[PDB]
């Protein structure tokens, strides 16, 4: 959990960077981006350079298993556990 | 399942009420906003706000996991079972 | 798989006739709608009805699980062995 | 791994060149079409020919679970190895 983690935060900053710098946005709205493709969401727009596109394509394959990776460890034992752990009065 | 349902229920009430004051939308396009980040169909534009993008980003990690478990449940033994349980006259 | 095409095949009727007279849409943009939602990939744009967002939400929570169960079966054991099944010459 | 990496490309490919000559776009956004609707990101919009949307139909229920195990495989046995094998110094 530590290090899925640490990947996560790690991805997402690499993706921060990449889309500020190739495709002009505010940190924020980079971060955003990086996030709502890696989870599947996608509610933005896409990428408007082509080179955007290639790093997009690339960064959804090596990210996506990760990300999955952190959010279903964080699911089934920091809040299942918490939650039920819980009930329990 | 009860359980289950009970979260997924509250986290929804919770992001209702977010997205329709900090981004100012109707409580039933508050609910589907939610709703459609949260199953990540993002079929919807993204958040206007940056106070709205922080929230989305958390909101993602901690409800993807909920709701999918709720999902998850929901197929595998309400409607299975309910639609097998069905073949058999 | 023969249950599952057919669950799958009558839940998008079912989608595509509900989005042709709530929404509008010619029948295969109603498929369309119905299929990209259920496999949350998103890319129209959401619905312009209250009736259409309380529908798509309850849709959603009962389709997904659907949709994927059929899916799933039509990868493991329609597909790879077909494949793999093709290796060995 | 390997065959999994192969057919994944040649899903791609097929994509592409569909996208290119119905849809009308440059080979890059045609393959970024592709991989985002197989990976159910979908942040492009929708095919705008009815030939488009059979076909995305159809391009869906075959692909994703292609798209998918080859991601899977690459997350669990090329990277977290990797990384983790890694840790160990
Ligand atoms: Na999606
Ligand atoms: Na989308
Ligand atoms: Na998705
Ligand atoms: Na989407």
């Amino acid at each position: 959990f530590q290090v899925l983690f640490v990947l996560t935060i790690l991805t997402l900053i690499s993706g921060t960077i990449f889309y500020s710098t190739v495709e002009g946005l505010r940190p924020i709205d980079a971060l955003y981006f990086s996030v709502v493709t890696l989870t599947t969401v996608g509610e933005t727009p896409p990428p408007q350079t082509d080179f955007g596109k290639i790093f997009t394509i690339l960064y959804i394959f090596i990210g996506i298993g990760l990300v999955f990776g952190f959010i279903h460890k964080l699911a089934v034992n920091v809040q299942l556990p918490s939650i039920l752990s819980n009930l329990v009065p």
